[PDB]
């Protein structure tokens, strides 16, 4: 009851700065206002009453409680309409849009650049209860924006990074709203906000068109490039399998199979030349000088290509494993030929080390096939995860027992390294244990060898059952989707061209008139066709088609 | 039935990967060792003996580059243990997620 | 469900009949209140009930879980640490750790007021562990 | 959870102190007034703050709060 007479009193006194537009002053709670409180407390009547007296509906609540990544904070954006949208209050959003005094604007964006659609992207994590809220409020705000301001396209407005809500949902890793936005069908009042159409439906077969406005890799800063090279989430291999993306990447791979085979044969010919030059090193001196020159050129080529990769689209151990191994082999090759040109005589271990490393890098090209590509994915995952803690524990046990046997044996076990070598021979199955008959302390040496053998059998058995428990309690589609993500990164690399000659890339998909716009010229969109077959289509209603007869 | 399905499916890609690793390391040891490892075949035979459990490794004390030979042998042993471990868990991922009526 | 229903009913009835006496303070001859007994004997369901307990308008002081504020979906909930804290002698944490003999000890450490408190102790004691 | 129990035993042992220096232990959590008792003075309890995020809060009934603004 006290609100209306108090505002009448504050208007009667004649202040220069009003009471109803009041901002909190603290650093933790800066810029907060009574309108944010009224929207938080779910009271529509107090919102109407504060609006009619003249509350600022674009008040930017920029406090430290209202920022993104601080602990136990609520990031809704700054504006009141973004708060009303995030807090599931539909009638408050409706009144704030359609009031006669001081209308809230959908184009209005916060200090971080985010509009209300970006905020609805940011709040989503995972549930039915969060996801249904976010998709319903997203669709409702788009339809309300088409009603109130038809010329503005609300999904075009970017953040301060330069991202639209679709690119933001791709980067932050939100699967549910990204999957909703890519395939979105609207009805007869406003159908031009759709991204999915049906071109024709002759019986059970039909042809669905998908829009590729920001999805195609032809335009810079795509969705495909953001999933491949800019997203940091562990959701990245799941987002590649979705409905317009899988067929598009399969089409690009089927276009680019010949260049993959050509790059394979070029690398194989390089490694055979490098093998013959490292074998015949020790007339023929002319052919060996030509061979050394070709190896130096190949090393400079691979080194510059990998440096251009790391400069261009990076800034990350498991994701960039292949590029690291190619970089090490290239640097060791160039360094070894520099030392052979200067004759520093240490060129031969670097030469054979880069030779072995270059032959074992031939498993990069086994990702063209599924049957062996998933196998090399598993080799990466075994080397990076499960081998290193085993080596940690094993080297602790090994050098503890080595120093014990060196110091207890006062010709057997002369030094720490020569005792480590015999204790490592026990692991292979080549090591010798016996009753020495010359040492004074024979029984203790034999007891320590028996204990070492039992402990390392325990360690190997543990490693095996740890891998079995990790693999048997795992989803089958994960290895398949990691392989698909590797192919997607590979096809986006082959599309960009070689480093010495940048390629002129082409659009994908046909250009056709999808409909009429609200104003003037008809809607003209680049679309990608996916054929579909469904046998329950006789029950549901027939959708509107762009064409009549299948072509 | 299981013998045929093990031979045709699992063993051949393992042999592919293993022979790539094997002959890469064999040519490296032949060229690095300037009486040990006299030829490509005679060094491939020793690196294959390491898989049986019969293979001899030592600090050679006559070659100039002893430590690099020892380091390459240690790396070969770890990589082949990784490959056999992978083959085993790949068969277990095929066999755990299968219907029991199918072999019958 | 029987034990939690009758436990709450007895607390409300004793709060009505004899208000000054607190029933949950009276110890056994072993020295234990019912929360320490539920922690010691290994009973997960009633221990989990007592640690997060909310009562209503007639008898509100019998709760052990309070909400300090709720701004939208976020809230800060206040949990009482009367016998849970390791400052006092013969705690619930000491009884779960040492004096319990059940096979259910490791399941009782993961409960909602305990997980955050033990993480907040471990993040403070990291440097002495490295030392 | 077995590993969490191991860290719990470790943090109790480090909190108790060494044998040669019996360390003085400190209370955890803030002390604040929760409400009034049925007899006389208000209740002052030592409490531990746990933050939570819940999107089912709108359909349910709103609980009693001890403070007004999030501070
Ligand atoms: C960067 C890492 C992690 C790495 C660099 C080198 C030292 C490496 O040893 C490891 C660790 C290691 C050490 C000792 C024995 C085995 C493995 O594994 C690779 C790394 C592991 C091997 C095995 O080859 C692979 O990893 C398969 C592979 C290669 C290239 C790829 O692009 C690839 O992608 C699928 C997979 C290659 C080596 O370079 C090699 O052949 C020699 C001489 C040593 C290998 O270190």
């Amino acid at each position: 009851a006290c609100i209306q007479p108090l505002l009448e009193i504050d208007r009667d006194s004649g202040n220069p700065q009003p009471l109803v537009n009041a901002q909190c002053t603290d650093e933790y709670y800066r810029g907060h206002s009574a309108l944010h409180i009224a929207i938080e407390k779910r009271s529509l009547q107090c919102v109407k009453l504060l609006v009619e007296n003249g509350a600022n509906v674009h008040a930017k609540a920029c406090g430290h409680f209202f920022q993104k990544n601080q602990d136990t904070c609520f990031y809704f954006g700054e504006l009141p309409l973004s708060l009303a949208a995030c807090t599931k209050q539909w009638d408050v959003v409706n009144y704030l849009l359609e009031n006669p005094h001081q209308p809230a604007s959908l184009q209005a964006q916060d200090s971080l650049g985010n509009t209300v659609l970006h905020a609805l992207v940011m709040i989503a994590d995972d549930s039915a209860e969060n996801s249904a809220l976010v998709v319903r409020m997203y669709d409702g705000l788009l339809q309300a924006g088409a009603r109130l301001c038809p010329n503005v396209q609300l999904e075009g407005i970017p953040n301060l990074e330069g991202l639209t809500p679709l690119k933001l949902a791709a980067k932050e890793g939100k699967i549910e709203i990204f999957k909703h936005i890519l395939q979105r069908e609207f009805s007869a009042p406003c159908q031009s906000l759709s991204r999915k159409f049906t071109e024709w439906c002759y019986g059970p077969v039909r042809v669905s068109l998908y829009d590729l406005a920001s999805v195609d890799s032809w335009e810079e800063n795509s969705v495909l490039e953001i999933i491949a090279f800019h997203s940091r989430s562990p959701h990245r291999h799941r987002m590649v399998v979705l409905e317009p993306l899988n067929k598009l990447l399969q089409a690009k791979w089927d276009r680019l199979i010949p260049r993959f085979c050509f790059n394979f044969l070029c690398y194989l010919v390089y490694m055979l030349i490098f093998t013959a030059v490292a074998y015949h090193q020790p007339a023929g001196n002319s052919m060996l000088l030509l061979g050394h020159i070709l190896i130096l050129l190949g090393g400079v080529y691979l080194l510059l290509g990998q440096l251009w990769y790391f400069w261009r689209r990076r800034l990350s151990f498991m994701d960039s494993y292949s590029e690291i191994l190619f970089l090490l082999q290239a640097l060791l090759t160039v360094l070894s030929q520099v030392l052979c040109f200067l004759a520093i005589e240490w060129y031969l271990p670097l030469l054979v080390s880069s030779l072995a490393m270059g032959w074992t890098n031939l498993l990069y090209y086994t990702r063209g096939f599924q049957h062996t590509g998933i196998y090399s994915v598993m080799i990466e995952k075994v080397i990076l995860r499960d081998l290193l803690r085993f080596l940690l524990v094993y080297l602790v046990f090994l050098f503890g027992f080595a120093v014990a046997l060196v110091s207890l044996s006062r010709p057997p076990y002369r030094s720490i390294l020569d005792a480590s070598l015999e204790l490592f021979k026990f692991t292979i199955g080549m090591g010798e244990l016996a009753f020495q008959e010359q040492l004074r302390f024979r029984g203790v040496v034999l007891l320590l060898l028996l204990a070492y053998v039992l402990l390392t059998y325990v360690l190997l058995l543990n490693m095996l059952i740890a891998l079995m428990s990790e693999t048997v309690n795992s989803v089958a589609t994960d290895s398949w989707s990691i392989w698909k993500l590797q192919k997607a990164i590979s096809v986006l690399e082959m599309e960009n061209g070689y480093w010495w000659c940048r390629r002129k890339k082409q659009r994908a998909g046909v250009m056709l008139t999808v409909g009429t716009r609200p104003d003037g010229s008809p809607d003209e969109r680049w679309c990608f066709r996916v054929g579909e077959m469904n046998w329950a289509t006789w029950e549901q209603t027939l959708p509107r088609t762009l064409c009549e007869e299948p072509s």
